[PDB]
């Protein structure tokens, strides 16, 4: 027999004849047969270009090959001469006999082979495939079982993805497992491809990938300043908590923070979380990270909103912090809070998308939202945006025991080039910055007037009650007077302030004001004078109304001491501190700290290299100072997966690439960066990056893993009464590019060298330090819990006749011997 149908055979058995991914074959994939023949008789060896698709030859069932024989002859492939007619394969089933079967399935790719031959290729064939596959239950994508994630389990086939770790969801309070509060603390599961930071390696390369962030410029040999001072650590309540631990004790390993409160608050860090529970969680830990408040969406409800506002008094109890009078040090939970942030202003856009594109896909087009949108922002009465801005942030950043978080996109036009144009509330919110810096300090008391009308006080530096003396010599010259009001009908009147006995007789300037169209900074168009006194008491007499206009819908009136000229009420930190267990402690010189987000999603990107957002923060640092910023919040600079929607940094390829000359990220390249931190450092500024563990979205290299369908706890779930586990898929999940090859734990030695405790204080979460000894070069399912949904398919495997999955050895997979399906390897099979 020199000429047959053992020519089905693959032409080598390895990578160069049959597609594979470690070893696996899938039903998607393809090989190249020996040879191939359009009638039985007559064969005729292939090329190296002559490849077919395996679902010809090989199918998970009997079931699912009499439904390819029966979808190919009624799509296309019917030939009455090879017994294949739609009333010929009409009653095939899986009963039906399996050499009958395999007869009317070898006589189809004869007639299949005459197809491609009438067609000079093999396109058509593909989309048969393609579209057969789709119809079939456990060959589709849909197998997956739409809308969620996946876990990566143990298993023997795919024994290089096992872990002892993945200790899923041991977030906020539920470090330890157990689930006893019985409060929200998160969840493992976002999107994308989820790290496992309960494993020790990963946890020694979050440190070193810190350490890396810490000494930037030095370590790239550009800027030797420029390296950043904190954290913003993104997804602080979707990350295995260990890791806030661990980045709390490398900063004071490095800078000594526990003893001083100036070296802590010289490298500040902060979480991002939208759960209340981190508050408890944090002060447990003696606060290494700010906690994020909770006030935006008080500020939102209160003041935001068109109609249904929530009452004036949720601004006093509304927080992690009341208050109505704080007049205390060192009680309140160290936090930090925003008006707006680029999340916020991306769930207002993306609700408008849903009225201008209607309930359709999103990825293409919608900037008409934002020509709306910057219409509506300057309407009296708002459709869409927000009510009230310069009063929320008046409330934001005259309050006590927290650290305010301006937003880039609230003083700028957002999506014009970077800083190229400012918003029409640049004037009020930076006015109000100012204003900050030279006068707001001391003990607050908050004040209901009349339901509608809150009087927000601050009695000045050094002046911690109603009834104190100052200590300091500002504290006469200091302290602050916020009316807001919500209510734009409310009648005018007269009301009485109590600015403090310090302040009895006291001359106070008009700062801000409302009028019939808008704001005055110099009291023309308002119910005030451009001074007012106070009383024996140290009362302020002050008249109020509501308006209806672009900037308040409601009222806004902001009075500050009259002063000789520049002045600074600012705390400087102790070099020792009240309590010492504390990191971070709520006073007057953490309260002197100032966020300011420097991008937003929608941040265009840039035309030239002048545009780049990093060159333009090194032009524009001293202004950042000049406005009382002094902790600069900079985006993700990773570089980013080429499809990602934003293009934001969160969407991450390499952590330790940062951009380059050639190919810069959005904001700009390193040496860029390197730049731009030693100029905000040169202005006075420390700058802290957006650090990113949950997750690392758009991995190129394929990996075969054994997962199970999960919620996004990483449980075990149902949808829709259905549910998988330990399936193979061929999931996108390894790579990190040349960064992590030449980076990937590179300082673990020089840590260790440094600060031995980093690798024997045990973890919270597994019991054992963070393993120094494995160095992190390239990421792969070993080192991760799972990934959302990949729409790929877990039925695509092959399993062999008698249970075992096929495999096929290659150099870099030996974990099995080779055992290939009989129709496309055994001669001994094709000798009957
Ligand atoms: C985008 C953001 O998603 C997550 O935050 C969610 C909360 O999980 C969710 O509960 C909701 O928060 C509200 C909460 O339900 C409610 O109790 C309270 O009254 O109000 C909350 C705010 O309105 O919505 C927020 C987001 O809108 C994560 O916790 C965040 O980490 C995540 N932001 C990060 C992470 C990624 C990567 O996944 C980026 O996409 C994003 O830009 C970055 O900021
Ligand atoms: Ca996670």
């Amino acid at each position: 027999v020199e000429a047959g149908p053992w020519e089905n055979m693959a032409y080598s058995m390895d990578s160069n004849s049959i597609n594979n991914i470690d070893g696996y074959i899938s039903y998607t994939g393809w090989y190249r047969p020996y040879g191939t023949s359009q009638d039985g008789k007559t064969w005729y060896p292939t090329t190296v270009a002559d490849w077919r698709p395996i679902l010809m030859y090989v199918w998970p069932s009997k079931d699912v090959q009499a439904k390819f024989i029966q979808y190919f002859v009624n799509h296309g492939y019917e030939n009455s001469n090879y017994g294949l007619t739609t009333g010929s394969v009409k009653d095939l089933s899986e009963n039906t006999a399996s050499i009958k079967l395999n007869e009317v399935a070898q006589n189809l790719r004869y007639v299949i082979e005459q197809h491609i031959v009438a067609a000079k290729s093999t396109s058509q064939l593909a989309n048969d495939i393609n579209n057969f596959i789709t119809t079939i239950p456990e060959l589709s994508a849909s197998s997956e079982l739409p809308y969620g994630q996946v876990i990566f389990v143990n298993n023997d086939n795919t024994s290089y993805a096992d872990s002892k770790y993945r200790l899923m969801s041991r977030t906020i309070n539920n470090q330890t497992g157990n689930d006893n509060d019985n409060s929200d603390n998160g969840y493992e599961f976002l999107t994308g491809i989820d790290i496992d930071n309960s494993n020790p390696v990963v946890q020694a390369e979050n440190l070193n990938w810190e350490y890396f962030l810490l000494n930037y410029g030095k370590l790239m040999g550009y800027n030797p300043d420029g390296n950043f001072d904190g954290f913003r650590i993104d997804a602080a309540d979707h990350i295995d908590a260990d890791v806030l631990d661990q980045t709390g004790q490398l900063m004071d390993d490095m800078y000594h923070m526990k003893g001083n409160p100036q070296n802590a608050n010289n490298h500040l860090s902060y979480n991002e979380g939208y759960r209340s529970s981190a508050a408890r969680m944090l002060n447990k830990k003696g606060n290494p990270q700010l906690y994020m408040d909770y006030v935006g969406s008080t500020l939102g409800n209160v003041l935001g909103r068109a109609n249904n506002r929530d009452t004036i008094s949720n601004l006093v109890t509304g927080s992690i912090v009341n208050r109505q009078n704080d007049v205390t040090e060192n009680e309140a939970t160290p936090n930090w809070s925003y008006v707006t942030n680029h999340d916020s202003r991306a769930n207002l856009i993306n609700g408008l998308i849903s009225k201008d594109h209607p309930g359709a896909y999103k990825a293409e087009y919608a900037n008409q939202a934002w020509q709306e949108f910057y219409a509506d922002q300057k309407k009296t009465d708002k459709q869409y945006a927000q009510y009230n801005v310069p009063a929320q942030y008046a409330i934001l950043l005259s309050n006590k025991d927290t650290v305010p978080q301006i937003y880039y996109g609230d003083l700028y036009n957002e999506t014009a080039q970077y800083m190229q144009e400012k918003s029409i509330y640049y004037d009020a919110i930076t006015t109000l910055m100012k204003a900050r810096k030279q006068f707001v300090s001391g003990g607050q008391t908050m004040t209901k007037l009349s339901d509608n009308l809150i009087a927000s006080v601050r009695y000045g530096k050094g002046v911690t009650n109603a009834n104190s003396e100052g200590t300091d010599s500002l504290s006469r010259t200091s302290g602050m007077a916020v009316i807001v009001g919500n209510n734009p009908q409310m009648a005018e009147q007269t009301i009485s302030i109590n600015m403090g006995r310090a302040h009895a007789n006291e001359q106070y300037r008009n700062l801000l004001d409302t009028t019939d169209n808008g704001l005055t900074y110099n009291a023309d168009g308002a119910e005030n004078p451009e001074t007012l006194t106070t009383d024996d008491n140290g009362i302020l007499k002050v008249t109020v109304k509501g308006y209806s206009n672009p900037y308040v819908s409601g009222y806004l009136g902001v009075w500050v001491p009259v002063v000789s000229g520049n002045q600074d009420v600012t705390t400087n930190a102790a070099t020792v501190s009240a309590d010492s267990n504390k990191i971070f402690e709520s006073n007057a010189a953490l309260d002197s700290h100032m966020i300011y987000q420097d991008f937003s999603l929608y941040q265009p990107e840039p035309t030239s290299t002048e545009n780049h957002a990093y060159n333009t923060i090194a032009q524009n640092a001293e202004l950042f100072n000049n406005l009382g910023i002094t902790d600069f919040w900079m985006a993700p600079p990773y570089t980013q997966y080429s499809e990602s929607r934003y293009n934001d940094g969160y969407s991450v390829t390499d952590r330790y690439n940062l951009g380059t000359n050639a190919n810069p990220t959005k904001y700009g390249s390193g040496e860029e960066l390197a730049n731009a931190i030693a100029a905000l450092h040169s202005a006075g500024l420390k700058v802290q990056v957006d650090i990113v563990m949950n997750q690392m979205i758009g991995l190129p290299g394929q990996e075969a893993v054994t997962v199970t369908r999960a919620d996004n706890r990483g449980i075990q779930t149902y949808v829709n009464g259905k549910t998988y586990a330990n399936q193979m898929y061929f999931a996108y999940t390894t790579g990190g590019g040349n960064g992590q090859e030449t980076y990937g734990g590179k300082y673990l030695s020089e840590l260790q060298s440094k600060y031995p405790d980093l690798f024997t204080t045990r973890a919270i979460s597994t019991g054992v330090a963070p393993d120094p000894t494995t160095r992190i070069t390239k990421w792969s399912a070993k080192y991760e819990n799972g990934t959302s949904l990949q729409n790929i398919g877990i039925g695509l495997a092959v399993k062999l006749p008698n249970g075992e999955y096929a495999y096929l050895r290659s150099s870099d997979n030996k974990a099995f011997n080779t055992t290939l399906p009989e129709t496309m390897s055994s001669a001994d099979y094709y000798a009957n």
